[PDB]
């Protein structure tokens, strides 16, 4: 049924092929299990999960999962998750390339990001992964977000929360985190904390304040800061208590009026 063609992109875990579903003629995308990876009990297991979880999410601006699946290869069974196609680039890949976005197109981007996360936050569903390649800009400019995680026992980590970081509870407010130093990079060039290690990036994430966006990058204002600063404060108490109190700050700004968040002043 599905004719792969050209892989779409790599991630830590999978290929990710572009592939004709001869039945219905479109194109989709089919997201298939590493082989070394699929040997391993907990890696096969965490990518079964993840496309069950992923198909309790429709919406628009969610990438939809189609259908799953194991092929019987010489080497073993291989699972896949055939998922909607999305022509474009993640995030991750428009910094690497073009740079940061303006500030209008970054808000925008983030702003519909918030509506994904709203949706799925009210369904009970945590993100847990929100970072730059895991949303996608379609050549239509439609924004999608893919790849949702899972709930654990009790990639990269450079956007992950503080509580995230010290084991501790995770709840919305660690998705408005992540969002916002997604909005930090797309704004500056760069996330907020980097180092040498992982150890250090986690370190900052939880005892280090963010330079303010402003400080890092021409053409931002102090509103913006504040907006992104209030998301990435340190106590998800201080930060926007959910993804539509976030993208209500957001719009104000696009609209040229005060955010609701603290003000942030430098000298
Ligand atoms: N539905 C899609 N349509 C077009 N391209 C896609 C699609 N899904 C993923 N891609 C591309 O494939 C890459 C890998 O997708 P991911 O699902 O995020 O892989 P992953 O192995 O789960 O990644 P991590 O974050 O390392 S675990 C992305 O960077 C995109 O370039
Ligand atoms: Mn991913
Ligand atoms: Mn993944």
């Amino acid at each position: 049924r599905y004719e792969l063609g050209e892989i779409l992109g790599f991630g830590g875990m999978s290929e990710v092929h572009l592939a004709r579903d001869l039945r219905d003629h479109r194109d989709v995308a089919v997201k298939v299990l590493r082989a070394d990876l699929a040997r391993d009990p907990s890696f096969y297991l965490r990518f079964r999960r993840e496309a069950q979880n992923a198909a309790a999410l429709n919406h628009p601006a969610i990438v939809a999962v189609y259908d799953t699946g194991e092929a019987e290869t010489p080497a073993g069974p291989l699972p896949y998750i055939v998922m909607e196609y999305v022509d474009g680039v993640t995030l991750r890949d428009i910094v690497h390339t073009e740079g940061p976005m303006t500030p209008k197109r970054a808000i925008e981007v983030i702003a519909d990001a918030c509506q994904a996360l709203n949706f799925s936050h009210q369904n009970g569903i945590i993100h847990r992964d929100v970072k730059p390649a895991n949303i996608m800009i379609s050549a239509t400019n439609a924004v999608k977000v893919m790849d949702f995680g899972i709930a654990r026992a009790i990639g990269t980590a450079q956007y992950l929360s503080p509580e995230q970081a010290r084991g501790d509870s995770v709840d919305a407010r660690s998705d408005v985190y992540s969002l916002g130093c997604v909005l930090y990079e797309v704004l500056t060039g760069e996330p907020p904390f980097t180092g040498d290690s992982p150890v250090s990036v986690a370190y900052q994430h939880v005892r280090e304040d963010p330079i303010p966006p402003s400080a890092r990058h021409e053409g931002l204002s102090a509103d913006l800061d504040a907006v992104v600063l209030k998301a990435l404060a340190k106590n998800p108490e201080n930060r926007y208590q959910t993804a539509a109190e976030m993208r209500a700050d957001l719009v104000r700004v696009h609209n040229g009026e005060p955010p609701e968040a603290p003000k942030v002043l430098t000298d």
